[PDB]
């Protein structure tokens, strides 16, 4: 997260870190057994780390649970990033509490102008590299579909939306991939892609979670 703020330990209780020897992506806990992330975060050997603040220090609220199964969306295209969503099932159920909590799925899509919270352990610099230990947060509005498409000609599908600041300076970045965009208490987005980070006229692009709720629910119901 570039241009954000330190969230505060365990204040984003649905935020997970996906770990394969190191943090490599975010995700969102949606029930005691399941995490939603980006399809571009797929790899084998994932350990889901819940209750994290400092990802390099055991602080006492973590739960570390290995994935039993990953399900990339059937229509994910890794060249265009269309349908950039994946589900991860935990080998055992997380113990839910005030610091490890699921985030509600949307019942309808969110509108341009809605304020959201984007979070992760990604790079905090737009030119250069610095990776934080503690979770970073950014409040950002959803942008209009028209401004999103104008910013990224030929690339925005009906399964994507932009959020952030056309002036630059505030954005998600590398390592925030797969993490949450939460608006009015609902998971509306997943950190998906963008041109650089925090660049003028190049806002972050996010998977439009509301399009996937039926797939998520039916997948959970049979897996
Ligand atoms: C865009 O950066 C990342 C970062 C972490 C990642 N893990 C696995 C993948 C590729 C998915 N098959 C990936 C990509
Ligand atoms: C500019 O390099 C990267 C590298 C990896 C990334 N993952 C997601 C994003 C977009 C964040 N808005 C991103 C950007
Ligand atoms: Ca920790």
């Amino acid at each position: 997260i570039v241009g954000g703020y330190t969230c505060g330990a365990n204040t984003v209780p649905y935020q997970v870190s996906l770990n394969s020897g190191y943090h490599f992506c975010g995700g969102s806990l949606i029930n005691s057994q399941w995490v939603v992330s980006a399809a571009h975060c797929y790899k084998s050997g994932i350990q889901v780390r819940l209750g994290e603040d400092n990802i390099n220090v055991v602080e006492g609220n973590e739960q570390f649970i290995s994935a039993s199964k990953s399900i990339v969306h059937p229509s994910y295209n890794s060249n265009t990033l269309n349908n950039d969503i994946m589900l991860i099932k935990l080998k055992s159920a997380a113990s839910l509490n005030s610091r490890v909590a699921s985030i509600s799925l949307p019942t309808s899509c969110a509108s341009a102008g809605t304020q959201c919270l984007i979070s992760g352990w990604g790079n905090t610099k737009s030119s250069g590299t610095s990776y934080p230990d503690v979770l970073k947060c950014l409040k950002a509005p959803i942008l209009s579909d028209s401004s999103c498409k104008s910013a990224y000609p030929g690339q925005i599908t009906s399964n994507m939306f932009c959020a952030g600041y056309l002036e630059g300076g505030k954005d998600s970045c590398q390592g925030d991939s797969g993490g949450p965009v939460v608006c009015s208490g609902k998971l509306q987005g997943i950190v998906s892609w963008g041109s650089g980070c925090a660049q003028k006229n190049k806002p972050g692009v996010y998977t439009k979670v509301c399009n996937y709720v039926s797939w998520i629910k039916q997948t959970i119901a049979s897996n």
